[PDB]
């Protein structure tokens, strides 16, 4: 059994797509080899993609896609990208038409839950509490009927990148700005002050079986990128001190979100708590596997070896295309 | 300015798909190189896929994908392949990849539009009217609120193929089987009956342009396989017989489910009629092209000929992919 894990990418999260991959590849039970996609595009395979990796970043690549790769030698690819071009279902449609078994999401699930606002849409009806927001287009002015604190946010983006924390009303057209140079939709939502963020993993094909619940608790003004991947910025409790009732209904709100949105795979389900209330926050489909990362730690807390995780994970695969 | 048309495909609208290229080929005022992804996901392309064109289905292709082509000397892609692979958001993620610029919706809107379930969750959280309808999950117990007639479908479907007209609840067991043939997953909606039915296209990238309002109607209990593709047997009222208040809420509506989806390119948006009272039925992403479909007639009544229609399309495609 031979598994192609992908990692790097052109989105902004490529450096912790390779902290992903390195954890991954310490603990993944079978055969495999690293393809690297580098900044540019352009994809490195072999040694090259080895280097890459032990340098932490790939600005330029060698061949444009599609590469000169012999797909027919592997039985399972692992698109470990995170973000735009790696888990939106760009690269699920590649490996749908390809007839490959992947791990993870597929290609609806993987755009629907990349997109903040539709994903938002889709939940809010399911009745699934979601956080108030309004959605934005580039060169549209916004029409935001709740008053700050809020978020800004491109609608497809992941690591905290291009997000601002807006006190003032004053502040949302450069947050939009900002927000805009990632996307051509932003959101732009209620900030809750104070908040807990809560944190579950699901594991499974559309039915799954949820971790224990995690919190991750920081400083900063909000779970910005430097607190995610800086070491001992974030301090992730696991299992999280969260009240009995507020535990049983995260992870009945995570399993039912996973199913409306026939997520396969995994996904780590986000949540925030706000004077006692619950709000989902995102679904992420290519969870991180960094050093500093929730998903496979949650999973390790709830009897799930990580190399037993992986191995699910590929089988999964492996079980859905048959 | 060069194209590649993409027809065909894996789901079963395939021979509509080929169809459809007929059409498309007719008018399309640019240099078009047509690839055929046969029946069985291979792809056949230059002679190969112009003679399974002539033979109106292609059941086995020649090249596994990824095909032997240069997709850099082309400047767009359409792909003109309706359903499951080919409308549904797989194919333009593939083309995304290539960083190569292509006709209509992009992946999330392409997705979303082509599940029949979840496009509706979006569209009733927007407070757009629509069917009552639950979706159904293979191997579980249906739950349906409501009590029959019921339309069964496949979540994924198109051309109604695997739907049923469902009477009694006796009657649910089979139109599950059927629909669960062709996916995974499945809706069961409330019937109307009677009804009309309303489609109007649009043309844009999110903020559209609506065409007149068209109406079909037709003999048999619903628009099925049989009359949307036999000559004749579908009756197709441009601009159709309404009110100018009611021409104008549908053709609203549909620009506004079209910017929420933030569907580009186009969409034909279909429309039930009860005694007034409007419902969104389905958007469809890449409609079709064929000798008997509604989007380029709508158009052409919209002064927007067929030669016309198409190079909007491409010059969409080309104003998104780069700018956006
Ligand atoms: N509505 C909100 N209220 C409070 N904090 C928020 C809100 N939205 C985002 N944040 C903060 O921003 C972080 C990143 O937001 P998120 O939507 O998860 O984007 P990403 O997918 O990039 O992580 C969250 O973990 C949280 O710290
Ligand atoms: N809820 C409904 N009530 C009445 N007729 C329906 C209903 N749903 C579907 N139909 C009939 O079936 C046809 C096909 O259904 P539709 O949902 O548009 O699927 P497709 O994408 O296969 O065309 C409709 O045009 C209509 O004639
Ligand atoms: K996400
Ligand atoms: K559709
Ligand atoms: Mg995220
Ligand atoms: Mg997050
Ligand atoms: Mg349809
Ligand atoms: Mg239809």
């Amino acid at each position: 059994m031979r598994v192609l894990l992908i990692a790097g990418g052109v989105s902004p999260e490529h450096e912790v797509s390779l902290l992903s991959a390195e954890g991954v590849l310490r603990h993944i039970p079978f055969p495999t080899d690293l393809a690297v996609i580098a900044q540019d595009g352009r994809w490195l395979l072999g040694e090259k993609a080895l280097t890459a990796l032990e340098a932490k970043a790939a600005p330029e690549g060698e061949h444009p896609f599609p590469p000169p790769l012999s797909w027919e030698r592997y039985d399972v690819v692992f698109p470990l990208l995170h973000g735009r071009f790696g888990e939106d279902g760009t690269v699920q449609g590649f490996l749908e038409l390809l007839g490959k078994p992947y791990v993870g999401a597929g290609v609806a699930a993987s755009a629907l839950c990349m997109d903040k606002d539709l994903s938002k849409r889709v939940l809010a009806q399911a009745g699934v509490p979601v956080v108030p927001w309004v959605a934005v287009r580039k060169g549209e002015p916004p029409v935001v009927p709740f008053d700050p604190p809020f978020f800004v946010k491109p609608a497809n983006t992941g690591s905290s990148v291009g997000i601002s924390r807006v006190e003032r009303f004053q502040d949302l057209e450069a947050a939009l700005a900002l927000a805009f140079r990632y996307d051509e939709k932003a959101v732009v939502e209620k900030a809750l002050s104070p908040v807990r963020e809560l944190e579950v993993g699901v594991l499974g094909n559309v039915f799954g079986e949820a971790s224990p619940v995690g919190e991750v608790r920081y400083e900063a003004p909000f779970y910005d990128y430097e607190t995610k991947y800086t070491p001992g910025r974030a301090e992730l409790l696991i299992p999280a001190p969260l009240d009995p009732g507020t535990q049983e209904t995260v992870q009945e709100l995570a399993l039912k979100a996973y199913k409306v949105l026939g997520v396969r795979g995994m996904a780590r389900v986000d949540f925030f708590l706000a004077e006692g209330e619950l709000y989902l926050n995102e679904l992420n489909t290519i969870p991180g596997f960094t050093p500093t990362s929730m998903y496979p730690r949650l999973f390790e807390a709830g009897g799930v070896a990580y190399p037993e995780l992986l191995r699910r994970l590929v089988e999964l695969a492996l079980t859905h295309h048959h």
